[PDB]
């Protein structure tokens, strides 16, 4: 359709290619991140809405501020060739003259020209061979389409002639430490979340309730997510929205609404088809905003009985410490123990009712996998990573249920926090007291 605006800063290019290539420069690094390659080797296909995770699109998205189809990427120690349509060549020429330039930008441009094109496939298996032949890749990404095949058939003859090794961790080490634009992204983003969550969905949620509304969980699930069509809804100042640009705003997901004694507290987990019951209610969405990502989780509680509100506060009180534990230099599987300890300590009866991770990092990618709270993790938190948090109880059992009355219940929290030297701070956060999410008939 219609001609975007797309803003490619070269400043942010070089500095963020920089960061990379020093990180790859690196003795340590360069073995243990990159595996010792000598090329990294990016590649994406055709477009896919549905997928916009991976790391190949992360390296776009980090580097150039959007996801450019059918196109190919050889980094180099210093030197990054972009091979790519002339049309889409228009917008990257001013990077190769930049002041303080971080490595060599070499742009090569598919034309009608199928001989040339092919040409240009070949140049790159030269740039290889000319190298130790070890090569980098994200091995575990999707593509397809045309400019996938033609290249397939240019490599995957010779292919043998190389090492492909895996230097997704090198990626994952330089995205982790969000900039003070991607903070300002993320937060933009999570501002809008809690908006949607506090001044939409709760009302919303708590009228059905009351009014005994028959709606499935997919249908008020589909319902708030068209509201992404309503400018009109996110520029009422009552949101305190309007510094965002709207142009650039996604859901990261479909949200996921739970009830009814069915539970997921896994972030795979697919809103269904089931009536929404006023029991007990989970609700998790998230925004994307200038492709970053966050996440808000809550949990809605009614005529709940003493001890769902017990195990509730439990719950917050747990998240509070989980923030606190979440700075600067902790270990993040020392994090995951502590909090399990809290439970040994004071609930252990809730020990086999509890998550298995307490989730992991936030940014371009919804989820930084090298950044899983679990008690594994031997990383450790720097200030200025995300993490999209989530802790919850599972298959909590009813003592009393009623013939018309759900067995089991959950309970969950989720929130985007920023890393600091101190105490994080939680872009998300709202009233979350069991007095606030607690609704009598």
């Amino acid at each position: 359709g219609a001609m975007a605006e797309y803003e490619i800063d070269e400043i942010t290019f070089h500095k963020r290619l920089g960061i990379l290539l020093t990180s790859w420069k690196n003795e340590e690094d360069g073995k243990t991140l990159f595996q010792d390659c000598d090329s990294i080797l990016v590649t994406v296909g055709a477009h896919d809405d549905t997928n916009p995770y991976q790391k190949s699109t992360a390296l776009h998205t980090w580097l150039l501020g959007y996801e450019f189809p059918s196109t190919l990427i050889l980094l180099e120690k210093h030197r990054i060739t972009i091979l790519t349509s002339v049309n889409k060549a228009n917008m990257l020429t001013k990077l190769a003259e930049t002041k303080g330039a971080a490595a060599d930008v070499n742009i090569l441009k598919r034309t009608k020209d199928a001989e040339e094109n092919k040409k240009l496939f070949e140049k790159i298996i030269e740039y290889i061979r000319a190298t130790n032949k070890k090569v980098g890749v994200f091995p575990k990404d999707k593509t397809q389409g045309k400019f996938i095949n033609e290249w397939d058939s240019i490599f995957e003859p010779v292919k043998s002639e190389f090492n492909l090794v895996d230097a997704s961790l090198g990626l994952a080490k330089c995205l982790a430490i969000k900039d003070e634009q991607e903070l300002a992204n993320i937060k933009g983003a999570s501002r809008v979340s809690v908006a949607v969550m506090s001044k939409y969905f709760v009302d919303e949620l708590s009228t059905y309730i009351d009014q005994g509304k028959k709606i499935t969980h997919s249908k008020f699930s589909d319902q708030m997510e068209s509201l992404i069509d309503n400018e009109a809804f996110f520029q009422t100042k009552s949101l305190k929205l309007g510094d965002i640009d709207l142009d650039q705003l996604e859901w990261c997901y479909t949200p996921i609404i739970q009830s009814g004694g069915s539970y997921d507290l896994k972030p795979s987990a697919i809103t269904d088809d089931r009536n929404l019951h006023g029991d007990v209610v989970l609700c998790s969405l998230g925004f994307r905003y200038k492709s970053y990502c966050s996440n808000v989780g809550r949990t809605y509680l009614f005529d709940p009985d003493s001890e769902q509100q017990k195990n509730y506060s439990f719950l917050v009180a747990l998240q509070k410490k989980l923030f606190e534990y979440c700075r600067d230099g902790a270990v993040i599987g020392d994090i995951y123990t502590k909090i399990l300890g809290l439970i040994r300590a004071k609930r252990p009866d809730l020990e086999p009712n509890f998550v298995r991770n307490l989730g992991a990092g936030i940014g371009i990618e919804f989820r930084e996998s090298s950044l899983l709270v679990n008690a594994k993790n031997p990383r450790v938190l720097q200030a200025g990573m995300t993490l999209n948090l989530s802790i919850g109880f599972g298959n909590l059992i009813n003592p009393h249920p009623k013939n018309s009355q759900s067995k089991e219940y959950a309970l969950l929290l989720i929130d985007t926090i920023q890393i600091t030297r101190s105490d994080p701070i939680v872009f998300t956060d709202s009233p979350k007291a069991q007095g606030d999410i607690s609704y009598f008939f």
